[PDB]
């Protein structure tokens, strides 16, 4: 019972911890021109937010109270040297986002909580359709950085 | 106080030593078939031309006489030999820009000129995005021009 | 800062002044026939008093007290005897308004309050252009009142 | 080429102009013609676009351009009426024209069809020129025969 | 007088070879699949047999009489064997258009024939764009092809 609470706080801090890195991934982008990329990662930040504050209303629509947690520093900015090691994060990231919310159905599985199960299934498939959509970036970017310069002239053209 | 009609005046020719560097960057592009960048080139050159023309009409209205300098043959054009060159110098001339409308902005305070300090301040964010938009495109330039023939690629793309 | 705050309450009695003597200047011109050069005066004593109700909302916001002071009895009307002299006295009127304006931005400089500051700033750039406007008016004015009847056409014609 | 030389002039005689009529523009501006200053204004930027088309051809021509300093004007020191800044702009258009026939001169020398044919409507702006700030000359020198008068007109165009 | 029939009958002939030079082209870069650059020859085959149209129907106004000759079959076709060989006939072929309608404006102008010397003014402006046009093309294909695989990503881009 209170696991459930538990992770569905932990949830919340899931996203926004998320939410955080995608920024970081701008930021990094932007600092290094890849203008394209810092805009979808820009974009990202705010969607995961918002993957926040729906588990937010949630909780509080069914009476699960919702302690803010710190929101980690992002420090996978250390690693990266090139967008490869961006990406490679980003989808490491959304891994971890769709295994807090499979351990959250899992729970919610072990205590017959209907309403919870049915409240994660659009975010099931969310996940599926982002990590599909990240594994596939990932790999046209190693693909293209294997001659000079071309990578770039594909943050310009697409993004 | 005549520092600051002497600064203002020197500012007119800053932009319009700039507004005929850019032409000659259009010229340099266009005779090398990079029709692209020596349309954003042509562009800038009209945009200088106006941001001139702004301190000249303030000067007139704050009745600062405004006497009109040779405007110097760009020769930069010496040097260039590839786009590189020519983004380089491009960036170089918009931090001379910058610190010309910084040296006025410090005349002006030390004058406590309220008034022109106001006037330069969308000056001042102006040239923040010019310089961050030059060093990004010279970034891009440099990177793609490490393949022969991919920059090309990209004048014909982008610009 | 005691300073800056009885500056401040001084700069709404001035626009109410300044308000005060535009309309005072409307009921000489329209006294003596000049319907056009008495609707721009009309205009601009309503343009002061928005300046001055612009500053009682800020203090008000930035909790600055006003206490409204007299709004003093116009003398220059005693006295004025052609549209020459009129627009003589409004040219002077605006150079107290930008004086009364430059002596609240010091006291603000020296308090270091950035926001007052960032206040004044359109004020400051809106009376450049005034001063500009005026005296370019009190030019026309002088000019053309050297041919008896010609500064008639012109209140007719522009105005 | 005297002719790749005198297509560089011309680059050079439009901006000159170019900063003639920007000079004239603030000696009006600075005196309250706000009309003529106006005026001078559009002409400055109209000269800008003549050099810029002279680049344009060059450049697809494959004459090779070098800007060259644009000279700082020096009239503006005499001027002290309108009279005065009017008539040193009919000067300059007439310089203008002459540029232009001398470039042309070189052409038909040359025998470049290609240039002279773009140069005929610039012959024919030049005479739309010289013929509209003629008249302005004029009736600015009619009309300042009495004071205040001409001020009168400033406003009304 | 009988040279200047001559030259415009032969400018005739000179648009239709170059009109059948262009489909030659666009016959060899179709069969090459650059089906972009065979799109721009194609619609410039019609755009010289427009010309050669022009100056039959000039010809029937001026009492020019006008004799078909033979369209030689293209030969170029047989040198080529990559895009810049196309590119690089189809600029000499511009060339020998612009030096046909020379010739013939020498002609007109040793007759002083001003009304033939007036047609030909807007072919003349019209060739200069032609052989700038070309002549940049011609340049983007030579450096692109400079990298494997490169050119033919431009093809499908662009044209
Ligand atoms: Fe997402
Ligand atoms: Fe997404
Ligand atoms: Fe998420
Ligand atoms: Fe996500
Ligand atoms: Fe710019
Ligand atoms: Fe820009
Ligand atoms: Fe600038
Ligand atoms: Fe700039
Ligand atoms: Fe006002
Ligand atoms: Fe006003
Ligand atoms: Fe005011
Ligand atoms: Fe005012
Ligand atoms: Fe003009
Ligand atoms: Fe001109
Ligand atoms: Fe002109
Ligand atoms: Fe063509
Ligand atoms: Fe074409
Ligand atoms: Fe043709
Ligand atoms: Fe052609």
């Amino acid at each position: 019972s209170e696991e459930l609470l538990d992770l569905f706080n932990r949830q919340v801090t899931q996203e926004f911890t998320a939410s955080q890195v995608y920024l970081s991934a701008s930021i990094w982008f932007d600092q290094n021109d890849w203008e394209g990329m810092a805009a979808y990662m820009l974009a990202e930040s705010a969607e995961e937010r918002e993957h926040g504050l729906g588990f937010v209303d949630f909780a509080n629509k069914r009476n699960i109270p919702i302690e803010l947690q710190a929101v980690p520093a992002p420090v996978s900015c250390a690693e990266w040297s090139s967008p490869e090691d961006v990406w490679q994060s980003i989808l490491e990231l959304e891994q971890a986002n769709t295994r807090s919310l499979l351990n959250l159905a899992e729970a919610a599985s072990t205590c017959h909580d209907f309403a919870v199960m049915a409240f994660l299934n659009p975010f099931h498939l969310q996940q599926v359709n982002e990590e599909d959509k990240i594994g596939s970036i990932l790999a046209k970017v190693t693909d293209e950085n294997r001659t000079p310069g071309l990578l770039r002239s594909l943050d310009v053209v697409s993004f």
